[PDB]
This record gives structure tokens, C-alpha cells and sequence, in this order.
């Protein structure tokens, strides 16, 4: 019964996930200047082109635009990376308001809100056994800021309504995410967990420095979903971000200079 409320958010989760107070645990605060650039990172590969979207679902806590991930189909390789991670389903975590939202902060800034590229280490097999391995997943984590449309995005934004509440699906086949992405690949990356129960520490975050900027009109949508089930109570989904965790004994590096 974790969520986002006052007596069931981020500040309760401990209580059945004793892992929310760990070594590795995300999101963090980017410290731009103490960030290192590491020279012996690669540049990132993302690789979508046969990308299998297949569904959307409103799980309440966000919405996972889900893919086939059957076979090698949209990858992610390379940077801090050592193998292939499959992408599996992508969402966002996003505020109530323009000036919060993010989950991941860049020199304490919040964004309006953050994308997560969820792909799991085929070495692993199947999501849940990737879970359980320190380098089980890889997140790729991409800002938003809102200013200009996303046209990538309108897609989504416009299914939303027939997902309104948590448990919907519908079909969302033939989805690009790579209308999704920033111009530049330049990114942080750091070793940390879900950010959502269970809270497991099998995360690498790869987190982009350019922000994808959205239309005021397009995170009003968002914020028309509703965190609770058809004829319950409506409680409009927002804030669905767990604040910055301590750092503990982690360094971030910076793929650029
Ligand atoms: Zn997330």
C-alpha cells in the first residue's frame, strides 16, 4: 500500500522495504561540479529502429508504454555499460506544478518532470531475475522541461483519456521512442536502484544533461490521470517522484568535459 500520499509516500516506504535507507539508493542530487569526467566512458548506444511498442498501462503510480522485449529488438550498449540491455517499457515521474517533478536534481534544480528508458542485461535472461543482480538494469533518465511541444510525445499525451485510472491498458503498437530524445547523448551516470518499491539496488543510471522540452499543454495532460481505480475516490496523479537520497559512497561521472 506504498504511494505518493502523505501517510503512504516516500518518507513511509522503509517501513516495508528496509532497503529505502541503502548504500545505493536513487534517485540523487547531480553535482555538477564535483561530478568527474571519466575519459574512459563511451559514447552511449542507443539503438531503437525496431522497436516493438505494444501497450500502455496505467499501473497507479505512472503509466509503462511497454515493448517487446522477446528479442534484441531496441538496446541500449556502451557508455559504463558491459553487454546489452533490452528496453522494456518507459515512463514518467512528474510534479503538480511546473517548478517540480523530477526525481533525479541537477545542482538541486527540479525539473517539471523525468523519462525513464527501462532496460534490462540479457545476461539475466528476464526482468526478474535482472532485478536481483547489481547490474541488472540500466535507466536512461531524460528531463523535461516545459516550453515548446515534444511532437514525439503527442501520441502518448492523446491515449492518455482511455487510461484514465489505474489498471487500464490499451493497445499502443508502433511507437517511436526516439521521438523522445534530446539532440545530445551526453550524460551522468552512477550506480543506484529503483526508484520505486521495491527499491532494488540493481540500477545503472545513465541520466542525459540535455533536457527534452514539452508544451505546457502536454504535462497538463499527465496531470489529468488519476492514481486511483474507476469508481474510487478520484485522486489526480501528480508528484509521483521520490525526493533526492544521500549519496553515501558514490562518485558520478560526466561522459563530457
Ligand atoms: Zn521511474
Amino acid at each position: 500500500h506504498w504511494g505518493y500520499g502523505k501517510h503512504n509516500g516516500p518518507e513511509h516506504w522503509h517501513k516495508d522495504f528496509p532497503i529505502a535507507k541503502g548504500e545505493r539508493q536513487s534517485p540523487v542530487d547531480i553535482d555538477t561540479h564535483t561530478a568527474k569526467y571519466d575519459p574512459s566512458l563511451k559514447p552511449l548506444s542507443v539503438s531503437y529502429d525496431q522497436a516493438t511498442s505494444l501497450r500502455i498501462l496505467n499501473n497507479g503510480h505512472a503509466f509503462n508504454v511497454e515493448f517487446d522485449d522477446s528479442q534484441d529488438k531496441a538496446v541500449l550498449k556502451g557508455g559504463p555499460l558491459d553487454g546489452t540491455y533490452r528496453l522494456i517499457q518507459f515512463h514518467f515521474h512528474w510534479g503538480s506544478l511546473d517548478g517540480q517533478g523530477s526525481e533525479h536534481t541537477v545542482d538541486k534544480k527540479k525539473y517539471a518532470a523525468e523519462l525513464h528508458l527501462v532496460h534490462w542485461n540479457t545476461k539475466y535472461g528476464d526482468f526478474g531475475k535482472a532485478v536481483q543482480q547489481p547490474d541488472g538494469l540500466a535507466v536512461l533518465g531524460i528531463f523535461l522541461k516545459v516550453g515548446s511541444a515534444k511532437p514525439g510525445l503527442q501520441k502518448v499525451v492523446d491515449v492518455l483519456d482511455s487510461i484514465k485510472t489505474k489498471g487500464k491498458s490499451a493497445d499502443f503498437t508502433n511507437f517511436d521512442p526516439r521521438g523522445l530524445l534530446p539532440e545530445s547523448l551526453d550524460y551522468w551516470t552512477y550506480p543506484g536502484s529503483l526508484t520505486t518499491p521495491p527499491l532494488l539496488e540493481c540500477v545503472t543510471w545513465i541520466v542525459l544533461k540535455e533536457p527534452i522540452s514539452v508544451s505546457s499543454e502536454q504535462v497538463l495532460k499527465f496531470r489529468k490521470l488519476n492514481f486511483n481505480g474507476e469508481g474510487e475516490p478520484e485522486e489526480l496523479m501528480v508528484d509521483n517522484w521520490r525526493p533526492a537520497q544521500p549519496l553515501k559512497n558514490r562518485q558520478i561521472k560526466a561522459s563530457f568535459k
